[PDB]
């Protein structure tokens, strides 16, 4: 009963929230561990709840008041330019929805980043360097995909052109 009560609260809180809720926050609200929250959300996903774990916390997927522009972008940068690439995108008001790496063993690996602010980017880059941080390894020579989302196609164009000026796009060859 208590586990089902806890998961009912998680759904309520995620539906009411306009921002990601960290596993740590959800764990503190329910007196469990972040690991228990992982298991709760896993069970909810198997019940077809569209809950996504992002780099900033859990979100319940729903639609916006205006339909946003979206684009798949092929990128490439050196092993020290991740923070500058991501900051360039959020500074143009672009949501960095995900990143995909073409891994020789796993195939395409996609992480739901949902980076939106400078603080999102700074905290994510710090946490990845403090861990193993090998999602964008020497395996693809920095080549990777992003799904980007913005209010207009004009805004995506300016952000993508800002990537090219820094040499962060995959050069058609
Ligand atoms: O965009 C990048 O460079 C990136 C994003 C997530 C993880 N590693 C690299
Ligand atoms: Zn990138």
């Amino acid at each position: 009963i208590l586990g089902e009560e806890r998961r009912s609260l998680l759904i309520k809180w995620l539906k009411a929230s306009d921002t990601p809720l960290t596993g740590a926050e959800l764990a503190k609200r329910t007196n469990v561990s972040r690991q228990v929250i992982v298991q709760d959300v896993s069970l909810l996903k198997a019940k077809n709840h569209p809950i996504l774990a992002t780099a900033q916390g859990y979100i319940y997927m729903k639609e916006a008041n205006t339909v946003q522009a979206q684009r798949v972008v092929a990128c490439q940068h050196g092993p020290a330019d991740m923070k500058d690439e991501l900051l360039t995108l959020v500074d143009h008001g672009v949501l960095i929805k995900d990143v995909t790496v073409d891994h020789p063993v796993y195939g395409d690996i996609t992480a739901s980043l949902h980076l939106k602010s400078r603080k999102d980017v700074a905290l994510f880059c710090k946490r990845m360097e403090e861990s193993n941080g090998t999602l964008l390894s020497t395996l693809t020579k920095g080549v990777h995909m992003h799904t980007l989302e913005a209010e207009s196609e004009a805004i995506l164009d300016e952000a993508i052109r800002a990537l090219e000026e820094k040499g962060y796009l995959l050069n058609s060859f």
